[PDB]
């Protein structure tokens, strides 16, 4: 690296997203004219939630991991009052919108995000990194519409403990992270079938109305498949669904799966 930022070599364009601690927006790096995304903290928004030893976890992880599925993290500074993060930019938007896009994705264009997703993970796992927050909107696509991995906030070192506060919904998270066991890269295989379900569903196969009805669903392992999910997505869905960390499969197994060849 050796290269520290101010806020004064890039022209902030347009708002890209977001309002949880900050906003996305485009950039341009003034020197080179360099596009990107530019991710602002207001530091107070922050600190008032303890993320410091998490957001720290984000841009350091990030920055190291070098895989065209993963959102690549160039950088930092803070501002006076600020902390902004020099990303990636993705040119077609999150997966979460591509969905409330079209409701459902067929079985080529499911099939080749989990693929990506699957190669991506293996990467982070061949470092013992494991994500623990593959949310179609931690999905984002590059400018030839591939799966990219962002947010890696709650990712972590495994195996590992999860004090973790769990703020929002549950619908991507294993009964051994819910119910606040230790958990392994395991949890990231679990996910890899929820996303399945719902990029062929359109919604997640535990979503329920409350937290709690959830969290039930979740640990009970209780989904079901509406009539037009084919055979071969049943299979890989309910065999990454399964409730023991240890029955789930590896990578490999997934990207070797029969139906997982109705994709690119
Ligand atoms: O549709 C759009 O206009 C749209 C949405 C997303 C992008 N890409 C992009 N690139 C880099 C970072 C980033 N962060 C986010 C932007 C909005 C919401 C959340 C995030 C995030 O941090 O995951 N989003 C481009 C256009």
């Amino acid at each position: 690296k050796k290269r520290q930022w101010a806020l004064e070599d890039f022209e902030i364009g347009r708002p890209l997203g977001k309002g949880k601690f900050g906003n996305v927006y485009l950039a341009r790096e003034k020197q080179s004219k360099f596009i990107l995304a530019l991710k602002v903290l207001f530091k107070a928004q922050l600190e008032k939630a303890g993320v410091e030893h998490q957001l720290r976890r984000e841009v350091e992880i990030q920055s190291h991991l070098r895989h065209p599925n993963i959102l690549r993290l160039y950088g930092y500074f803070h501002d006076a009052t600020r902390v902004y993060l020099i990303l990636e930019y993705a040119p077609l938007g999150t997966v979460y919108r591509e969905l409330q896009k079209l409701s459902k994705f067929d079985e080529q264009r499911t099939a080749t995000y989990i693929t990506e997703l699957a190669n991506a993970l293996s990467y982070c796992h061949s470092k013992r990194v494991i994500h623990r927050d593959i949310k179609p909107e931690n999905l984002l696509l590059g400018s030839a519409g591939e799966l990219k991995i962002a947010d890696f906030g709650w990712s972590v070192h495994a195996p590992s403990s999860r004090r973790d506060t769990l703020c929002g919904t549950l619908d991507y998270l294993p009964p051994e992270m819910i119910e606040g066991r230790m958990h392994d890269e395991k949890v990231d295989l679990w996910s890899l079938g929820v996303l399945c379900y719902e990029f062929l569903v359109g919604k997640p196969p535990f979503e329920a109305n409350t937290y709690q009805e959830t969290y039930k669903r979740i640990s009970r392992v209780e989904f079901t498949f509406p009539d037009f999910v084919t055979e071969g997505a049943r299979d890989l869905i309910s065999r990454l669904l399964k409730h023991n960390p240890s029955q789930r499969p590896m990578l490999r197994e997934v990207l070797e799966h029969p139906w997982i060849t109705a994709n690119s």
